[PDB]
């Protein structure tokens, strides 16, 4: 899990939205009559109505991530 | 899981939306009468109504990720 | 889990939203009659109505992260 | 979990929102009749109505993080 | 958990919001008839109505963090 | 948990909000008929209506933090 | 838990808010019929209506912190 980013050196934009009665769910764990319920999150959960990402990483970016589940 | 990004050196845009009564679900784990329920997330969950990504990674970007599930 | 970012050297923008009656859920763990319920978060949970990220990481950025679940 | 950021050297912007009756939930752990309920958070939980991040990390930024859950 | 940031050397902006009847929840642990309930927080919980972060880390920033849960 | 920040050397801005009837909750631990309830906080809990952070860390900043929960 | 900050050397701004009927809660531990209830805080709990932080850490800043919970 190695993430390397390097950068070496020597206009009109628009996002529009008009939403009425919007119900948004991201990561959902709905259950009834269990004994175990595990929600392990190690990435990136981006929820919303206007989830907008613009002009990200203009230079060098490294988003190294890891997760695990061990049960014995 | 090695991610390498390198960059070496020596207009009109629009997204529009008009939504009424929008129901959006991302990662959903709906269950009844279980004993185990695991939701392991290690990537990227992007939910919304207008999930817009514009002009991302102008330079160098590395999004190395890993996940695992071990049960014994 | 190594994240390296390096940067070496020698316009009109808009996001708009008009939302009425918006219900947004991020990471949800809804359950009934369990015995264990674990929510381990180690990434990035970004919720909202206008979850906007603009011109992030102009230079060097490293977002190294890790998480784990061990049960014996 | 090593995060390194380095930077070596020798316009009009807008986010707008008009929200009525907005209910936003971030990380939620709703349960009934359990015995254990653990919410371990080690990342970044950003909730709101207008969760806006603009021009972050103009120089060098390192957001190294880690978390764990051990049960025996 | 090592976070290193280094920086070596030799416009119009706007966020607007108009919210009526806004209910925002961050990290919530709602439960009934349990015996244990642990909320361990070691990251960054940013809640609000206008959770705005602008031009953060102009120089060098290191946000190294760690957390753990051990039960035997 | 080592956080190092170093910096070596030899415009119009606005955030606006107009909120009516805003209820904001941060870290909440609501429970009924338990025996243990622990809320260990070691990060940064920023709640409000206009939670605004602007031009933070102009120089060198290190926000090293750690927390733990041990139960035997 | 080592935090080092070093700095070596040889415009118009605005935040506005107009809030009516605002109820803000930070870290809350609401419970009924328990036997133990511990609230250990070692980070930074910033609550308010206009929780504003501007131009913090112009030089060198180190915010090293730690906390723990041991029960046997």
């Amino acid at each position: 899990v190695v993430a390397a980013a390097e950068k070496t050196k020597q206009g009109v934009l628009y996002v529009g939205s008009k939403t009425k009665e919007g119900v948004v769910h991201g990561v959902a764990t709905v259950a009834e009559k269990t004994k175990e319920q595990v929600t392990n999150v190690g990435g990136a959960v981006v929820t919303g109505v206007t989830a907008v990402a613009q002009k990200t990483v203009e230079g060098a970016g490294s988003i190294a991530a890891a997760t695990g589940f061990v049960k014995k």
